[PDB]
């Protein structure tokens, strides 16, 4: 089955989801001398606020913090959107050196690692009907560079030894997602898709300009989760991104001037 080896990587994944050589595939590369400002855009408001973390799962190809997102509890609205998107999880790409990590790039740059953020559009009742709609999921993403420490990410380090492999799952109430953005709200925005299969093309993109920074010994930890299950053999999960596609007959947007 699908996964990021060298075997079963993402120049593979077209075979059993044809949609990988779709017109509205992510990541993409961003070209910081191409894409215009859109003053039409409006303000992204991101309400975290009431969110409640429930559960961090290791589903042998990231970590997912999840959510209660049973009522608006933590909301994207704006920016972008029409509508109201509800916070489902959130999951992170990184790579197995500093300078590869991340899905989407800017002017070709890789950054050490990406957060995705999920918010399905609650006008479809529930996600597995929104992944089914264009306009039925909302992903903010964040870009991750080593540098200095972030206090907000230690909790999620903290767990990962008991999260190690495939499968393992653990409580992880009271996480407050605000402490993963970085100061400035600015963004890139385009028409995708889901980054791992099934690859769906119902994904507002909305990628933020500025990183966070995390330290080396953060990132060293999730450098330690597995791949595998339990009593396998080690195959540490690292290099879970897939590579930039093409942009086809689309436009990148900008936030800002």
């Amino acid at each position: 089955h699908w996964g990021y080896g060298k075997h079963n990587g993402p120049e593979h994944w077209h075979k059993d989801f044809p949609i990988a050589k779709g017109e509205r595939q992510s990541p993409v590369d961003i070209d910081t001398h191409t894409a215009k400002y859109d003053p039409s855009l409006k303000p992204l408001s991101v309400s975290y606020d009431q969110a409640t973390s429930l559960r961090i799962l290791n589903n042998g190809h990231a970590f997912n913090v999840e959510f209660d997102d049973s009522q608006d509890k933590a909301v994207l609205k704006g920016g972008p959107l029409d509508g109201t998107y509800r916070l489902i999880q959130f999951h992170f790409h990184w790579g197995s050196l500093d300078g590869q990590g991340s899905e989407h790039t800017v002017d070709k740059k890789k950054y050490a690692a990406e957060l995705h953020l999920v918010h399905w559009n609650t006008k479809y009742g529930d996600f597995g009907k929104a992944v089914q709609q264009p306009d039925g999921l909302a992903v903010l993403g964040i870009f991750l560079k080593v540098g200095s420490a972030k206090p907000g990410l230690q909790k999620v380090v903290d767990v990962l030894d008991s999260i190690k492999t495939k499968g393992k799952s653990a409580d992880f109430t009271n996480f407050d997602p605000r402490g993963l953005l970085p100061e400035s709200l600015d963004y890139w925005t385009y028409p995708g898709s889901l980054t791992t299969p099934p690859l769906l093309e119902c994904v507002t993109w909305i990628v933020l300009k500025e990183p966070i920074s995390v330290s080396s010994e953060q990132v060293l930890k999730f450098r330690k989760l597995n791949f595998n299950g339990e009593g396998e053999p080690e195959e540490l999960m690292v290099d879970n991104w897939r590579p930039a596609q093409p942009l086809k007959n689309r436009q990148i947007k900008a936030s800002f001037k």
